[PDB]
Protein backbone atom coordinates (compact mmCIF):
# COMPACT_ATOMS: atom_id res chain seq x y z
CA UNK A 1 0.00 0.00 0.00
CA UNK A 2 0.92 3.70 -0.23
CA UNK A 3 0.19 6.52 2.25
CA UNK A 4 1.05 10.18 1.72
CA UNK A 5 0.41 13.64 3.19
CA UNK A 6 -2.04 11.99 5.57
CA UNK A 7 -2.38 15.21 7.50
CA UNK A 8 -1.52 18.31 5.52
CA UNK A 9 -1.65 22.01 6.33
CA UNK A 10 -0.96 24.39 3.44
CA UNK A 11 -1.03 27.54 5.65
CA UNK A 12 0.53 28.47 9.01
CA UNK A 13 -0.47 26.75 12.27
CA UNK A 14 -0.58 29.08 15.25
CA UNK A 15 -0.24 26.45 17.97
CA UNK A 16 -0.77 22.81 18.80
CA UNK A 17 -1.55 22.27 22.45
CA UNK A 18 -3.02 18.85 21.47
CA UNK A 19 -2.24 15.81 19.31
CA UNK A 20 -1.53 15.71 15.58
CA UNK A 21 -1.07 12.16 14.37
CA UNK A 22 -0.47 11.08 10.79
CA UNK A 23 -1.31 7.47 11.44
CA UNK A 24 -2.19 6.31 14.95
CA UNK A 25 -2.08 2.49 14.99
CA UNK A 26 -1.67 1.55 18.67
CA UNK A 27 -0.56 2.91 22.07
CA UNK A 28 -1.71 5.94 23.98
CA UNK A 29 -1.54 9.64 23.20
CA UNK A 30 -2.68 12.15 25.78
CA UNK A 31 -2.45 15.75 24.62
CA UNK B 1 -4.63 0.90 -1.95
CA UNK B 2 -3.75 4.61 -1.99
CA UNK B 3 -4.48 7.30 0.63
CA UNK B 4 -3.65 10.98 0.29
CA UNK B 5 -4.32 14.36 1.93
CA UNK B 6 -6.74 12.56 4.23
CA UNK B 7 -7.10 15.68 6.33
CA UNK B 8 -6.28 18.89 4.51
CA UNK B 9 -6.43 22.54 5.51
CA UNK B 10 -5.78 25.07 2.74
CA UNK B 11 -5.86 28.10 5.11
CA UNK B 12 -4.29 28.87 8.50
CA UNK B 13 -5.26 26.98 11.68
CA UNK B 14 -5.38 29.15 14.77
CA UNK B 15 -5.00 26.39 17.36
CA UNK B 16 -5.50 22.70 17.99
CA UNK B 17 -6.26 21.97 21.62
CA UNK B 18 -7.69 18.60 20.48
CA UNK B 19 -6.91 15.68 18.16
CA UNK B 20 -6.22 15.77 14.43
CA UNK B 21 -5.72 12.29 13.03
CA UNK B 22 -5.14 11.41 9.39
CA UNK B 23 -5.94 7.76 9.86
CA UNK B 24 -6.80 6.41 13.31
CA UNK B 25 -6.65 2.60 13.16
CA UNK B 26 -6.22 1.48 16.79
CA UNK B 27 -5.10 2.67 20.24
CA UNK B 28 -6.27 5.59 22.31
CA UNK B 29 -6.13 9.32 21.72
CA UNK B 30 -7.28 11.69 24.43
CA UNK B 31 -7.09 15.34 23.46
CA UNK C 1 -9.28 1.85 -3.83
CA UNK C 2 -8.43 5.57 -3.68
CA UNK C 3 -9.17 8.11 -0.92
CA UNK C 4 -8.38 11.82 -1.08
CA UNK C 5 -9.06 15.10 0.73
CA UNK C 6 -11.46 13.17 2.96
CA UNK C 7 -11.83 16.17 5.21
CA UNK C 8 -11.04 19.48 3.55
CA UNK C 9 -11.22 23.07 4.74
CA UNK C 10 -10.61 25.74 2.10
CA UNK C 11 -10.70 28.65 4.62
CA UNK C 12 -9.12 29.26 8.04
CA UNK C 13 -10.06 27.19 11.12
CA UNK C 14 -10.17 29.20 14.32
CA UNK C 15 -9.76 26.32 16.76
CA UNK C 16 -10.23 22.60 17.21
CA UNK C 17 -10.96 21.68 20.79
CA UNK C 18 -12.37 18.36 19.49
CA UNK C 19 -11.57 15.57 17.02
CA UNK C 20 -10.90 15.86 13.30
CA UNK C 21 -10.39 12.46 11.72
CA UNK C 22 -9.82 11.77 8.04
CA UNK C 23 -10.59 8.09 8.33
CA UNK C 24 -11.42 6.56 11.71
CA UNK C 25 -11.24 2.76 11.36
CA UNK C 26 -10.77 1.46 14.92
CA UNK C 27 -9.65 2.48 18.42
CA UNK C 28 -10.83 5.28 20.64
CA UNK C 29 -10.73 9.04 20.25
CA UNK C 30 -11.88 11.26 23.08
CA UNK C 31 -11.73 14.96 22.30
CA UNK D 1 -22.18 42.53 50.24
CA UNK D 2 -20.57 39.07 50.47
CA UNK D 3 -19.94 36.44 47.75
CA UNK D 4 -18.51 32.96 48.26
CA UNK D 5 -17.93 29.65 46.45
CA UNK D 6 -19.84 31.13 43.51
CA UNK D 7 -18.91 28.18 41.35
CA UNK D 8 -18.09 25.01 43.25
CA UNK D 9 -17.15 21.49 42.20
CA UNK D 10 -17.01 18.80 44.91
CA UNK D 11 -15.62 16.03 42.64
CA UNK D 12 -13.04 15.86 39.81
CA UNK D 13 -13.32 17.91 36.60
CA UNK D 14 -12.05 16.02 33.58
CA UNK D 15 -11.43 19.01 31.32
CA UNK D 16 -12.43 22.58 30.64
CA UNK D 17 -12.16 23.47 26.99
CA UNK D 18 -14.50 26.44 27.67
CA UNK D 19 -15.05 29.23 30.21
CA UNK D 20 -15.56 28.93 33.96
CA UNK D 21 -16.22 32.32 35.50
CA UNK D 22 -16.99 33.01 39.15
CA UNK D 23 -18.31 36.48 38.50
CA UNK D 24 -18.41 38.04 35.03
CA UNK D 25 -18.94 41.80 35.47
CA UNK D 26 -17.71 43.17 32.12
CA UNK D 27 -15.34 42.53 29.19
CA UNK D 28 -15.19 39.63 26.76
CA UNK D 29 -14.48 35.94 27.23
CA UNK D 30 -14.25 33.65 24.24
CA UNK D 31 -13.62 30.02 25.15
CA UNK E 1 -17.44 44.40 49.90
CA UNK E 2 -15.86 40.94 50.31
CA UNK E 3 -15.24 38.17 47.73
CA UNK E 4 -13.84 34.71 48.43
CA UNK E 5 -13.28 31.31 46.79
CA UNK E 6 -15.17 32.65 43.77
CA UNK E 7 -14.25 29.59 41.77
CA UNK E 8 -13.47 26.51 43.84
CA UNK E 9 -12.55 22.93 42.97
CA UNK E 10 -12.44 20.38 45.81
CA UNK E 11 -11.07 17.49 43.70
CA UNK E 12 -8.47 17.15 40.89
CA UNK E 13 -8.73 19.04 37.58
CA UNK E 14 -7.46 16.98 34.67
CA UNK E 15 -6.80 19.85 32.27
CA UNK E 16 -7.77 23.39 31.40
CA UNK E 17 -7.47 24.09 27.70
CA UNK E 18 -9.79 27.11 28.22
CA UNK E 19 -10.33 30.03 30.61
CA UNK E 20 -10.86 29.93 34.37
CA UNK E 21 -11.49 33.40 35.73
CA UNK E 22 -12.27 34.28 39.33
CA UNK E 23 -13.57 37.72 38.50
CA UNK E 24 -13.64 39.11 34.96
CA UNK E 25 -14.14 42.89 35.20
CA UNK E 26 -12.88 44.07 31.79
CA UNK E 27 -10.50 43.26 28.91
CA UNK E 28 -10.36 40.24 26.63
CA UNK E 29 -9.69 36.58 27.29
CA UNK E 30 -9.46 34.13 24.42
CA UNK E 31 -8.86 30.55 25.52
CA UNK F 1 -12.68 46.20 49.49
CA UNK F 2 -11.13 42.77 50.09
CA UNK F 3 -10.52 39.86 47.65
CA UNK F 4 -9.16 36.43 48.53
CA UNK F 5 -8.62 32.94 47.07
CA UNK F 6 -10.48 34.14 43.98
CA UNK F 7 -9.58 30.97 42.14
CA UNK F 8 -8.84 28.00 44.37
CA UNK F 9 -7.95 24.37 43.69
CA UNK F 10 -7.87 21.97 46.66
CA UNK F 11 -6.51 18.96 44.70
CA UNK F 12 -3.91 18.46 41.93
CA UNK F 13 -4.13 20.18 38.53
CA UNK F 14 -2.86 17.96 35.73
CA UNK F 15 -2.17 20.70 33.19
CA UNK F 16 -3.10 24.20 32.13
CA UNK F 17 -2.78 24.71 28.41
CA UNK F 18 -5.07 27.76 28.76
CA UNK F 19 -5.60 30.81 30.99
CA UNK F 20 -6.15 30.90 34.75
CA UNK F 21 -6.76 34.45 35.93
CA UNK F 22 -7.55 35.52 39.48
CA UNK F 23 -8.81 38.92 38.46
CA UNK F 24 -8.85 40.13 34.85
CA UNK F 25 -9.32 43.91 34.90
CA UNK F 26 -8.04 44.92 31.44
CA UNK F 27 -5.65 43.94 28.62
CA UNK F 28 -5.53 40.81 26.50
CA UNK F 29 -4.89 37.17 27.35
CA UNK F 30 -4.67 34.58 24.61
CA UNK F 31 -4.11 31.06 25.89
Amino acid sequence: VHHQKLVFFAEDVGSNKGAIIGLMVGGVVIA
